[PDB]
């Protein structure tokens, strides 16, 4: 075996324990795991297996239910498949969740031991031993037992899930081509990755559909001969609990649904104010954005604080139902004249406290899961019924062939075609872009089927696709693509065909894995390895569709003549082609227009406690944390009073010969109860105000950060890495963390509550709590190492079965014409049990932990049960109903608590990452205390002085010495090559990045005035225009500074009034994402408008011009000179006619101002490198430029 399974090889107990699981703990002890360390997955378990399994059923389903003359039903296939053996653990949830019900009837039977206390009763001590050991071997089934059972039921949701993956991919292949227009590929995947994703859940829980209720009716049957009539006041609230977790739960989704759209709608102003993040800083708009996100953010952090109202009371409810449900049972018991006693007590507590878990969480779940597990069923039922290819289909021929994508009243894509080609025979086909193209070769394919006329084709075809796709596999793979590996031909294909050129090297040989996984070729490599891949295949007919494009011309020579020729001198080939070289060599060429044959013929025709602390002290003052604990340990103090008190008023009526005081021991036991629920609502919704609150703060300085971050901080982190802490890390703090913080310190308390009334009670239990207290710690760490290696692996090896059918999706054409359908459905097998044994380590070593977490809670339960029996004259059945009523509690709340625990761990890494980005650094103030007056820019004169620039402190310096004078009004042009530091002016300008030396405008020293007081007073058009969603307005005026008549006449002069006038909303038009709605030589003319608007003396263009249109370029240049005349004008161009006539150009060479003069002075020199530059045209205009300069200073 590849990687043997030792749970092939188990004994009963070792898999009962997980024991065969131990040595990959010790592994993942030590080092890192990795995909060599798992376990192959059983036999039964292989993709292959349980897909082809569920295909015969639903094989015959289909087949039944059209001789039936109905619908097919694939709930009905899957049921049919694996109802089996799914009912065979049915067998054991009923005899577990009969120990469930039976643990409470020996509760009472060893409490009444106490009541009934004599201590000379040796044969009643014995007995009482026997309800402990019968109440330790229920416990232990509940502890021990129960999770090689829930291993078996989740392995019948992956066998599910793996399954249905394997039937839709094996559907995938199959489907017509009409169908792949009803589908798009990325919803085909959502099969895979969501749909599909639902059946592991169903089957956990899907036999307390009947187990639920069943366990009820059980429950109440015993509560009736334990508390008679009165056991309805409970079972009421019970029942009545479960329409109101419903009701208010839909509830909580109508504001999830409607905080989500405030959530979007911010991250998408944040994704434009970073992408512009560099812009926006020049244009000084970050208070603008600033706004906009604080608006987004208050009514987004109102809906998340008004929702976290309903989460808080749902656990405040879940905490407290139980007090109430027993509050109203033995309310109702005693006014109907029914004395307390102390195990009639405690059996009820603990049969409630059975049935509340079935009836409020695993009953409601299982419905839940199966509802949407059946929208998953029929959802994938609609898939697998899409259309197909006709299953099963040397020379091709083809007549009068007419065939459509879509029928429709339009063309047909091709019509009358008319060819034959015989061995050796080679036809170029020759067309417009959209003539037909690649449409001929796949009627060849059949990818197109007659509609009419007919073809034919006899013998195998190969197919060299337009688009190069490869799979995800070794290269020698995808060569030979499913035909078994021969040492001759596949060294001819490598070798005589000669792929070593571009593959002995920079590959690492042929071995190397392509496609998605990595090492990402070319498109050049791919159409030759698609190519290598066809001639392998050797086909008899032959479809070249695009390699030449790919190609290099050169390699195009090569690949032709010494390949397609000498090797397919006898296959029946066809090849669309440009190069006209292979048009001359074809036996015949088809020229074809818009599906038409134009002609026919021969061409001779012509985290620490740090992080936690400053998440916590984030949000509330650690006065309200010492008021919070309070209420928390008040919460939990009143809740086990409310129990203590029942069993105190036990021990009480229990020394009466007169009769107690019911009005003062039901008016307290109603005041603990009034308190536990009361401190439970208080507590839950100060935690979640707090930590929402504190979400609140962490963003706000997130936020105020990120637009304060230096423009160096966006250029190390991309775009996606920033957007992520605003996305998904505050996500967490809004919507999920403090969820789980809460639940968590809530059942915490819980457990602190089981183990204190044992030690209050039993005080000797806390020395044998101590070995397990130790035990749970290094066994709680032992499992992380290795719980969160096989976590990591399991979610990386889900991406490569998903990239495996996107892609394989994307190849169809390719995939059935080799008929590769086996060795590509082989290959997502492969991939889905490589996940497979990543899931199946997943759900074993869960499983293992928590059996071991729950030996802990059973070992507990036992030193209870038998050391308030061994202790029995110290105790009294008040106190040993207690003790045992909630040591019976801990099993279900500790495995919780631990695995809630985890996940505030797990989200605190995204706290820890909020808070990176809360202390970045921060770019020099936006104003200085030293201001410039209100007219600053009074003659627009620029003075580098000594200027040095660089992008990062200790980077190379971009700028050198630089050194010159801009007079007022001058305009001064900058040139120079890819890399001389064009643009990098405009940074140390507008100190993108802080400049070395002195920068003058005006006199003021631009490094000791604030950033906006210097970035306001310049205007900048960039080369990339960036249009913000908003108004029209608001991406010419954010700030309303403007009248509606100056910002039309704006819009005038850009001649872009006449355009947005005829919007529906004209202004207040709403733009599409990044101006969408406006072309690219448009979004300049909002930028032009911007800058006359602004009315800055300094006006600064950056190779603006250089995407646009030549029409709307003279515009945007007529309207700079006509309106900025008299500004100072910095231009840096491309087009040397845009400023050969300008005042004096700058020249930069590597960072240097190699030359600065007037533009005919720096050309009068025939050495200067300006004159270089312009010869380097190699054209006449180059003369027009000299005379054009030279006509200016007469003037
Ligand atoms: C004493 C014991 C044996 C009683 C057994 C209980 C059954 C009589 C009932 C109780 C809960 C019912 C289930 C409750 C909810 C659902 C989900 C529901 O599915 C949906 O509503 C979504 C799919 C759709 O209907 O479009 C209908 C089936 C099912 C499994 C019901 C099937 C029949 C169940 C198991
Ligand atoms: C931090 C805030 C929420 C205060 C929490 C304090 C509690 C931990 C303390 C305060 C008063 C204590 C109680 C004071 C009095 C009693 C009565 C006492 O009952 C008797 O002594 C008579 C019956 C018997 O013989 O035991 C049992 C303990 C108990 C409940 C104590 C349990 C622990 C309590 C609730
Ligand atoms: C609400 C929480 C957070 C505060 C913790 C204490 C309380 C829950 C109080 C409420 C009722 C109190 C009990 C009420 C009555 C008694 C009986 C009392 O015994 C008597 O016989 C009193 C006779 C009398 O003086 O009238 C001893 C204290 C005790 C257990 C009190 C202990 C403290 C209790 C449980
Ligand atoms: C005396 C015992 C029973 C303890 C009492 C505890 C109080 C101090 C707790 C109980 C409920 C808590 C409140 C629960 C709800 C809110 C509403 C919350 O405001 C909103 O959620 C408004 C949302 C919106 O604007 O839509 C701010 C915290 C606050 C005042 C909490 C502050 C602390 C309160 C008042
Ligand atoms: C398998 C199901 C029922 C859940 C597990 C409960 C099993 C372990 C329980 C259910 C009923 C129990 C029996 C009920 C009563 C008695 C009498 C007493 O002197 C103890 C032993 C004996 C004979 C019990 C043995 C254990 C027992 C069979
Ligand atoms: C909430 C966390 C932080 C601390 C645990 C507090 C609660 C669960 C603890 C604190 C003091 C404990 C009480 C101390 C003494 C007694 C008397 C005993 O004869 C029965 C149990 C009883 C009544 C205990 C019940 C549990 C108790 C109330």
């Amino acid at each position: 075996e590849v990687k043997p399974n030792p749970l092939q090889d188990a004994n009963l107990c070792s898999r009962v324990f997980f024991w065969w699981l131990n040595p990959l703990f010790k592994i993942g002890h030590k080092r890192r795991l990795e995909e060599d360390d798992m376990y192959s997955v059983l036999p039964e378990d292989r993709s292959q297996h349980l897909g082809e399994e569920l295909q015969g059923f639903w094989d015959k389903e289909v087949l039944r239910a059209e001789n039936d003359a109905q619908k097919p039903s694939l709930t009905r296939a899957i049921i049919k498949c694996y109802w089996k053996s799914y009912l065979v653990l049915g067998i054991f949830t009923l005899i577990e969740e009969s120990a469930k019900v039976i643990q409470p009837i020996f509760l009472g039977k060893i409490i009444n031991y106490f009541e009934n206390y004599d201590p000379m009763d040796s044969v009643a001590l014995n007995t009482a031993y026997a309800y402990a050991t019968v109440l330790t071997f229920c416990t232990l089934i509940l502890a021990i037992l129960h999770h090689l059972y829930f291993y078996h039921v989740q392995c019948a949701g992956m066998r599910l899930r793996v399954a249905m993956c394997h039937m839709i991919y094996r559907k995938a292949l199959r489907l017509s081509n009409m169908a792949m227009g009803k589908t798009t590929t990325g919803q085909i995947v959502n099969l895979l990755s969501n749909d599909v994703n639902k059946f592991d859940q169903v089957t956990v829980f899907l036999h307390f559909l009947w187990a639920g209720p069943l366990q009820a009716i059980a429950v109440t049957a015993l509560l009736w001969m334990e508390i008679g009539i009165s056991c309805l006041a409970g079972m009421a609230v019970l029942i009545i609990l479960l329409p109101l977790q419903s009701c208010f739960g839909k509830l909580f989704s109508s504001l999830r649904s409607k905080t989500a759209t405030f959530t979007d709608a911010r991250i998408r102003t944040m994704n434009e104010v970073i992408t512009g993040i560099r812009i926006i800083k020049m244009y000084a708009w970050e208070k603008s954005f600033s706004n906009l996100i604080t608006n987004l953010r208050k009514k987004e952090i109102s809906k998340i604080l008004r929702s976290s109202c309903l989460r808080g009371m749902n656990l405040a409810s879940f905490f407290s139902a139980s007090k109430i449900i027993v509050f109203v049972t033995f309310t109702t018991y005693v006014l109907l004249g029914s004395v307390i006693t102390a195990s009639r007590v405690f059996v009820a507590v603990t049969l409630y406290g059975a049935v509340r878990l079935t009836v409020t969480l695993f009953f409601p779940s299982a419905i839940e899961r199966v509802s949407e597990a059946i929208v998953s069923i029929r959802r994938i039922q609609t898939f697998l019924l899409l259309d197909e290819i006709s299953q099963r289909n040397k020379m091709v021929h083809v007549q009068d062939f007419t065939a459509f994508w879509d029928k429709a009243s339009e063309t047909p894509t091709l019509q009358g075609l008319s060819f034959t080609v015989r061995p050796g025979e080679l036809l170029a086909v020759v067309g417009p872009v959209g003539a037909g193209k690649s449409s001929l070769l796949s009627a060849v394919l059949g990818e197109l089927a007659p509609s009419h006329g007919l073809v034919s084709v006899h013998g195998r075809i190969a197919y060299v696709s337009q688009q190069p796709w490869v799979f995800s596999g070794t290269l020698r793979s995808n060569i030979l693509f499913g035909k078994k590996y021969e040492k001759e031909r596949y060294e001819k294909v490598i070798k005589a065909c000669a792929l070593k050129k571009d593959l002995q090297l920079l590959e690492d040989g042929d071995l190397t894995v392509i496609g998605d996984r990595g090492t990402t070729l070319s498109g050049g490599q791919k159409a030759r390895v698609n190519l290598a891949r066809a001639v392998y295949q050797d086909a008899d007919i032959y479809l070249l569709d695009d390699p030449l494009s790919a190609v290099d011309a050169e390699v195009s020579r090569h690949l032709f003549e010494l390949c397609i020729c000498q090797i397919l001198h006898e296959k029946i080939t066809i090849l669309v082609t440009h190069q006209l070289q292979y048009l001359k060599a074809a036996s015949q060429i088809l020229i074809l227009k818009d599906g038409k044959m134009v002609q026919k013929g021969t061409y001779t025709e012509f985290v620490g406690f740090q992080a936690y602390k400053n998440y916590f002290r984030a949000g509330a003052h650690w006065i309200v944390f010492i008021f919070l604990i309070l209420l928390n340990t008040a919460a939990q103090v009143a809740y086990v009073l409310q129990d203590w008190w029942l069993s105190y008023w036990a021990n009480k009526q229990s020394m009466l010969n007169e009769k107690l005081d019911l009005n003062w021991y039901l008016g307290i036991y109603s005041g603990l109860t009034v308190a536990t629920v009361l401190f439970g609502i208080a507590r839950s919704l100060l935690v979640f105000y707090v930590l929402v609150n504190s979400s609140q703060t962490l963003h706000n300085k997130m936020f105020e950060s990120i637009l304060k971050a230096p423009v160096l901080f966006f250029d190390r982190n991309p775009i996606g890495r920033i957007l992520n802490r605003f996305s998904k890390d505050i996500g967490h703090l809004d919507d999920l963390l403090p969820l789980t913080f809460l639940d968590f310190i809530q059942t915490l308390l819980q457990v602190v509550g089981v183990v204190s009334v044992a030690v209050a009670v039993i005080p000797w239990i806390a020395i044998p709590l101590v070995p397990l207290g130790i035990i749970f710690i290094f066994l709680r760490r032992y499992f992380l190492e290795t719980s969160r290696d096989v976590k990591r692996l399991e979610s990386t090896t889900r991406s490569p079965v998903f990239s495996h059918l996107s892609s394989s999706l994307q190849g169809l054409w390719t995939i059935r014409a080799y008929k590769a359908e086996e060795r590509c459905q082989e290959l997502f097998d492969a991939h889905q049990d490589l996940h497979s044994e990543a899931w199946f380590l997943f759900l074993t070593t869960s499983r293992w932990f928590a059996v071991r977490l729950d030996a802990i809670c059973a070992m507990f339960v036992i030193i209870v049960a038998f050391g308030s029996l061994i202790l029995a004259k110290t105790l009294d059945a008040g106190q040993v109903g207690l003790a045992l009523s909630y040591a019976l509690t801990l099993m279900g709340m500790f495995q919780w608590c631990v695995r809630q625990s985890a996940e505030v761990e797990n989200m605190m890494i995204s706290v820890e990452r909020v808070i990176e980005y809360t202390d970045l650094e921060k770019e020099a103030p936006w104003e200085y205390q030293k201001r410039p007056p209100p007219a600053w820019p009074h003659e627009g004169v620029i003075i580098f002085d000594n200027v040095n620039f660089m992008y990062s402190p200790g980077g190379p310096l971009v700028l050198k010495h630089l050194t010159a004078l801009i007079k007022s009004q001058e305009k001064v042009g900058i040139v120079g090559r890819t890399g001389a530091g064009k643009s990098s002016l405009i940074s140390a300008l507008f100190r993108l990045s802080e400049p070395e030396g002195k920068i003058w405008i005006d006199k003021i020293l631009t490094t000791e005035i604030g950033l906006h007081d210097l970035r306001k007073k310049m205007s900048i058009i960039p080369q990339e225009p960036v249009l913000f969603t908003g108004t029209m307005r608001k991406n010419l005026d954010p700030f309303n500074e403007h009248t509606d008549e100056e910002l039309w006449n704006a819009l005038q002069e850009v001649q872009l009034k006449e355009t947005i006038e005829d919007l529906p909303g004209k202004m207040d038009t709403e733009l599409a994402e990044s101006g969408s709605n406006f072309s690219v030589g448009q979004r300049q003319l909002v930028c032009l408008a911007r800058a006359i608007l602004r009315k800055n003396q300094i006006l600064i263009i950056d190779e603006a011009t250089a995407n646009v249109d030549p029409r709307t370029d003279e515009l945007i240049q007529k309207k700079i000179r006509e309106k900025f005349a008299h500004c100072t004008v910095l231009t840096i161009a491309h087009r040397l006619n845009t400023i050969i006539d300008s005042d004096k150009i700058m020249v930069l060479d590597s960072g240097r101002l190699k030359e600065y003069d007037e533009p005919y002075v720096l050309l009068q020199n025939k050495e200067s490198l300006f004159y270089k530059m312009v010869q380097q045209l190699g054209k006449a205009e180059a003369a027009a430029l000299t005379e054009t300069a030279k006509q200016v200073y007469f003037k």
